[PDB]
């Protein structure tokens, strides 16, 4: 009748949690190459990523620079929601124009413009040449870099500096082969695209050529543009907030929380997906069980973020006594969610790219990182020197169970600095190589099948 | 053994201690989906290993 | 013919320099006991302090509580300048009201203020009972802190609390005895002070002669309010905060420079000297050499203060190569301002109290204490428990050669606590007096007198 | 005109205070073996050390035991009088009463004493055998330690234990050899010595005898009881205890100040010179000048004790500013003291036994030992373990310069233990008389003669 741990109740205790360290992969019979194992894995349902790494929406990691790096290296920024509605969508709006195959509403200026003012629009929007149009709309020239740097009356209208009509211009439906072909006969940068009355549509320029050529991995939509995701709570002003970030043109909207198995968030997630699911995909917050994965699930989440509590040490941990390893919280939260197509992303206590190797086997679909990319050069943060040593120095926050909450008040910063992003990305990526080859994986939904063998506390000294 | 213990440190108001600890357990119970303290005497425990202290 | 630490030229090093911790005091023929050491010395030319000891004009230092804690306790306190100049003379006005022997402008409310508004003008100038006037200047009643107490409703008129006219007054010219006699026998706090015609002149509390008898030491000017000094730099922003502040009532003007042998520095002390000398006293900015002080000497300072990086690590040293030993400052100080009878303050260097008497006996007539204070519970700052200890948290500052100009750009904060400033003043006092009974010496000017010996590295080991 | 160091005064520095660190004895010529080095010296101007060091008067150093044992090796020790008037002289008594040639007021009971208060008076005195005396007066027999250890009943009286008379006694003025003659040819303890009327005058033990052989160097009177000192203050009551003190029998008076160049301590040293002079001896306190050694020289001391804050980290440095170098004060005390024969005490800054010599080698003829000897066996308080470790577990003090008076209130004790006394005494005895032989010193009058060479500060990396 007794249990062995105490009392008369055998589900009081209801499961033995392993942690990474706990673990690891065993060998497997293989045949692939870690040059050649495919990396490429989901995010939600119809998103796939070149690499299955998304960065925290953490307001010391993922801002529009770090979304835009992360994009280009084959996975994708989620930006962080502590701060107003209208920067956020400034921010989301600054990474769907990094780039595209064709600009669909390219910055215009006016012949009575000064200098200074079409300095002003450049530096505004980070760009340099703009196409002129007047106020019938009819394209009359177009004022770039080089006119400007060769005039020093800042006070000239831009008719006088403009290059007048006619310009090399090509119409709507224009072939990207052509478009470059007209760009490297007439040797120029812009290419504007007009329709049949000759009104301005579009512009095409060879930067974005070039940037496609150095960045092959990036994850864009069929416009050519980098997806970007964007993290919301729960509540009305969370409803205006996702309303302007769909707005703005944001790919996914995470629903984050600390506490996903609650009445509110699940609602506000099929409130979400009711609204805007056709164009968006919504991602539920932190679960830790099978039934809390399962209600995001029926909720309609098109993935689901697994982990709470995860880090040995954490102040949810320490604080509360509530936590859940995260090895197990992954496994009970992939058998809710794979019957049903529904992607997992582990969130949490990755320290090594041996973690998001173990991680990727226990079954989750992508890996957060957090504090791994906190002091790369792409996060926020000015570079400044400390006795010799490099660190990066720098209302909302409304979760009412968000570890913040727990943490009596203080000072944190001065995190350190990590050196460029592209470096530590490569460093997880031939790790996560090196496992595909010891376990005979081809692919991410091979290592998912892959066995782990338990270690004791020796095997940690 | 006989001997001398003494020197305790100073801690501060005891309102800041109760109230830290009162956070804690409210955390706990907003957790747990446990309204009372009845209810949070039947919450479930994980049992983690060696590894989960480190 | 050649220098033996080289060259051809004697005087390019001038002399050798003695810190604090090169030299001792000499034991001498002594009838002096410790407790009846009179520690009384001179500020400036006119104000005299109980206890030789003045707080420093920084920002972690001196502000309005620690000014009124040091005059209690026999010093005074210099309040610092980096702050809107309004701000600094509000500062100056706090201390100078925080007692008297009457308060000669009393607050007083009209008979159809509400509760609300007599309650915000109590919080703005931190009392807590108020005479009321009409319109003809006629005193028709007194509001006290029990009359509020007792009334819940916050809008009714002062006509319907107040006691009514007439009051327990007395007329101008009234002796502190009869004061005190009339308050204890009709058993109140408050006295009100009219003229001939009946018109309010001043107020005398009970509290007053309470604080009087509690701090037999302070520092106070003949109205019996404390006496504060405040700081100001070089330039016109100067000229205009000087005025303000001695509109305010400041006692003693600190010309606050890190370098006073320029000639910007000896006008501004001259000026201050011709307009507003006859009511405060100013005190020459930081000196290190003989040729230095003799300068603020006829420049007209009424004190002279002392020290130019005079700490072994200091900032100046390391980063400008630049400082002079305070011992040897202070003595070569005093060889030009002694004969003309102006006071010496020590300034820095200050790390025990046997320092304070080593400073003290080369010449000095006060020493100005700073890190010493800092810690202190009377010091700005908001005391915080980080890691179980306990800390104190927290356009100006236009001197060319401060030490923030040579320090680089970061960050500071968090000094640690070190308890009430009364227990810090005791033990730096006894430490005073022990020296004077060792030396014999009944005064300061008689410890001025007495004899060091030299010790050398062994005596440091 | 100016001082190299500051100033117009070229007495305001007076000296250059050279430590033991400072100087090593140079070698000389030499013939003298350290075994046939001869280390006795003058403590006053009549007592004469074999051994020259004393232990000091602190309540954690010297008490009767100490004082025995100090006396015993060829030292002396001096009790501390941080107690009542009355312990301070019981304890002097204790140390008188140790041995003696002949016990001239032997403790005796009478025939109807039971034995439990012969028990009890053993152990008040510390003895086992007692001479048995009637009203009378007659000698009527002796109770021993044999006597009563075979006796169960403990309330019978002395008259049925006690060996009657006739005893084996012997005249008064008997001579040591026929008196151990008797001792031995009648195999007895204990040789009672009567008067002409046969009346008791006095007893003569074997165990003297053997304590006269076992310990040949020890400090004795003419009575071959050891010689003690005591401590005492200023004021009335510590002229009370100065006079309980020479009832009880002490040998010398030390006057104990932090300050002896007071006309206090000079008056006391002068009252006690002229009532008790004849029979003790008067040392006066510390002085680190040559004017105050020579004002206590006047005053009529027998002995100077020399310095104050002598060490380098010493309370009195940090506190008061104040100390003496004590190589550059002994050498300036016994440039007053030797013209007029009085000897010098060494008192403090001794670390090692080379300091022993250096500071006799300077001119002192004794040294005081403080520290060195608290952990020792002998010294006061109860030796137990903690942690593996072993530590020694322990209305007066109206000295107003003492370092108690300087230091804060807070937790004091747990010295560590250190041995036995004879092994340190030992060890710093060995070291003395390595240095005579290095510098061919055959007595100390000589090694008073020796030359110091100065180091630098190289010299003690
Ligand atoms: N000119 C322009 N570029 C835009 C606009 N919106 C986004 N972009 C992007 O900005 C990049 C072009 O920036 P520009 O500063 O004009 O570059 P450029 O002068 O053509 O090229 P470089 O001389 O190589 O710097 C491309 O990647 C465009 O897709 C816009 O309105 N105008
Ligand atoms: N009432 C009053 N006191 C003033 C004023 N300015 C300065 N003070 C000083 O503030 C103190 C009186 O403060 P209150 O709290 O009003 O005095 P109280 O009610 O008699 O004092 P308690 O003993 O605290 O009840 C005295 O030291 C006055 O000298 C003023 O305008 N009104
Ligand atoms: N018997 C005796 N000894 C005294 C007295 N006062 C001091 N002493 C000293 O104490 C020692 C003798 O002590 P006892 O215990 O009687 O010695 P004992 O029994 O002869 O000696 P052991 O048996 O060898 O220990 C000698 O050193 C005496 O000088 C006294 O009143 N009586
Ligand atoms: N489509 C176009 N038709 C005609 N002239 C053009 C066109 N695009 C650019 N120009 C003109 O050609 C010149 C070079 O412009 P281009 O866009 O090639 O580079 P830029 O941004 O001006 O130069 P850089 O980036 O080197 O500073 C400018 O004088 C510009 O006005
Ligand atoms: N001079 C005066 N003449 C008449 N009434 C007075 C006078 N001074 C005070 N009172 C009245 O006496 C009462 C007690 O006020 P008092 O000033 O003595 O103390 P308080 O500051 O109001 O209260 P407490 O200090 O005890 O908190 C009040 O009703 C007040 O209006
Ligand atoms: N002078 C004496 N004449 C005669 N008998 C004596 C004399 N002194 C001691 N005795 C006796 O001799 C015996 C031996 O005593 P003794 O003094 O030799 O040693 P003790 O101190 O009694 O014993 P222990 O052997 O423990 O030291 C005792 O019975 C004692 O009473
Ligand atoms: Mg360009
Ligand atoms: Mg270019
Ligand atoms: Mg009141
Ligand atoms: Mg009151
Ligand atoms: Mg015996
Ligand atoms: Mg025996």
């Amino acid at each position: 009748v007794p249990v062995p741990t105490g009392g008369d109740d055998p589900t009081k205790v209801a499961m033995l949690g392993l942690t990474f360290d706990d673990v690891l992969l065993l060998p497997a019979a293989s045949d692939v190459v870690p040059a050649t194992a495919d990396t490429s894995s989901q995010l939600t349902k119809r998103i796939r990523l070149r690499v299955p790494l998304v960065s925290s929406a953490m307001d010391t990691v993922t801002e529009s620079r770090m979304a835009i790096a992360m994009a280009r290296a084959g996975g994708m920024g989620v930006l962080h929601r502590n701060l107003p509605v209208a920067e956020q969508a400034g921010q989301v709006e600054t990474v769907k124009r990094s780039e595209a195959g064709m600009v669909t509403d390219p910055v215009t200026c006016s012949p009575d413009n000064t200098l200074a003012e079409v300095d002003a629009m450049c530096a505004r929007f980070r760009i340099s040449g703009l196409p002129v149009v007047d106020d019938t709309g009819e394209l009359v020239g177009i004022i770039t870099n080089r006119d400007m740097r060769f005039e020093v009356d800042q006070s000239k209208p831009v008719s006088e500096v403009m290059t007048k009509a006619p310009l090399i211009t090509a119409k709507e439906g224009v072939s990207a082969e052509a478009a470059l072909g007209l760009l490297r006969r007439h040797k120029i940068e812009k290419l504007p695209i007009v329709d049949g009355h000759g009104k301005l549509t579009g512009l095409i320029t060879v930067k974005d050529f070039v940037k496609t050529e150095q960045f092959p991995l990036s994850t864009k939509d069929s416009d050519g543009r980098l997806l970007v995701g964007a993290a919301v709570g729960v509540g009305d002003d969370a409803w205006t907030r996702a309303m302007t970030l769909v707005d703005a043109g944001v790919d996914v909207l995470i629903v984050d929380t600390a506490h996903a198995h609650n009445r509110g968030v699940l609602d506000m997630v099929s409130r979400l997906k009711q609204a805007v699911g056709e164009r968006v995909d919504v991602v539920g917050g932190n679960v830790a069980t099978r039934a809390a994965a399962a209600a995001l699930v029926e909720a309609g989440a098109d993935a689901v973020k697994v982990g709470v509590g995860p880090g040995s040490i954490c102040t949810t941990r320490v604080v509360a006594g509530v936590g859940a390893p995260q090895i197990t919280a992954i496994l009970e939260a992939v058998a809710a969610c794979k019957p049903y197509g529904v992607p997992v992303i582990a969130d949490g206590g990755l320290q090594y790219s041996g973690d998001i190797a173990k991680a990727l086997a226990a079954g989750a679909s992508t890996a957060m990182l957090g504090s791994l990319l906190a002091g790369t050069a792409e996060s926020p943060g000015e570079l400044i020197f400390v006795n010799g040593k490099q660190f990066k120095s720098y209302y909302f926050q409304d979760d009412v169970l968000s570890e913040d909450k727990l943490v009596p008040e203080g000072i944190e910063g001065r995190v350190p600095f990590r050196g460029p992003l592209g470096t530590v990305i490569h460093q997880l990526t031939g790790g996560l190589r090196a496992a595909m080859g010891y376990t005979g994986s081809a692919t991410i939904e091979q290592l998912q099948q892959a066995q782990f063998v338990q270690i004791t506390a020796a095997g940690l000294k």
